[PDB]
């Protein structure tokens, strides 16, 4: 339940956490 900001694409990932 929580999500990450990245550099290459996806620029945004989530988590099923």
């Amino acid at each position: 339940g929580d999500c990450y900001w990245t550099s290459t694409p996806p620029f945004f990932t989530c988590t099923p956490d």
